[PDB]
């Protein structure tokens, strides 16, 4: 069977989440993603595949007594937003940019209850920004900034070991998108990928390099 939730402290006010799914043509897929303390509020950066891996991440923060005051989801894959219709049934609001709250509309998924558009916004001011480098992994890829610990959640447009599945992929533009990403947060601490292991802002550089050697593989 598959691997149980995982909660692991990863810096001062921040968590990662880990679940897994078995994925068709993948075999079993890792999935990380942040809690986000702010004071005694959390934030969910991206939610797990599924309504209980959701709703096992809240209770656990719930538990220990943090409000869940949101999710953000970070592109329109199941992997990032599987449990909006969980957390929308308890009247935790879900962000989702203007975008991929489209692109899920599409698909005939559940939206998350508040949108964003535009190149920069603060799910909360000067402690949790989100950011859009530009197509890369999907269309609607953004990141999300933590000034105060200097942590990179890049999820699923961070590759840097292969860029994975290109279903959804806009190979085109990833190499300067990545570029884009690279410079704004080169100082990054921590980089933390959808499907590999925390590293440092090298990761920005990988990337980087996997998304240029993709496009001219790709010719
Ligand atoms: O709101 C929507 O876009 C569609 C897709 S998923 C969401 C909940 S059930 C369905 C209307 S019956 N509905
Ligand atoms: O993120 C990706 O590129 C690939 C690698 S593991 C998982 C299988 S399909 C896609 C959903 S985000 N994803
Ligand atoms: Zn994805
Ligand atoms: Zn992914």
């Amino acid at each position: 069977s598959l691997p149980d939730l995982k909660i692991e402290k990863l810096d001062e006010g921040v968590y990662v989440h880990t679940s897994f799914e078995e994925v068709n043509g993948w075999g079993v897929v890792p999935k990380h993603g942040l809690v986000v303390l702010v004071n005694a509020e959390a934030y969910l950066i991206d939610t797990p595949f599924t309504a209980k891996d959701t709703e096992k991440l809240v209770t656990w923060f719930v538990e220990r007594g943090y409000k869940i005051k949101g999710s953000i989801s970070s592109h329109f894959h199941s992997d990032s937003t599987g449990g909006i219709e969980w957390l929308n049934s308890r009247s935790i609001p879900t962000y989702a940019s203007e975008l991929t709250n489209e692109l899920l509309k599409k698909d005939g998924k559940v939206q998350a209850t508040n949108s964003f558009s535009g190149v920069n916004y603060w799910l909360v001011k000067n402690k949790i920004e989100v950011f859009y480098p530009g197509p890369g992994h999907t269309p609607d890829n953004v990141v999300v900034w933590l000034p105060e610990r200097k942590i990179l959640f890049g999820g699923c447009f961070i590759k840097p070991y292969g860029l994975g599945n290109l279903g959804d992929a806009n190979i085109e533009a990833w190499p300067k998108s990545a570029k884009l990403l690279k410079s704004k947060y080169g100082k990054a601490k921590l980089v933390v990928p959808s499907h590999s292991e925390v590293g440092d802002a090298s990761l920005l550089k990988l990337t980087l390099e996997q998304a240029v050697k993709g496009l001219n593989e790709s010719k």
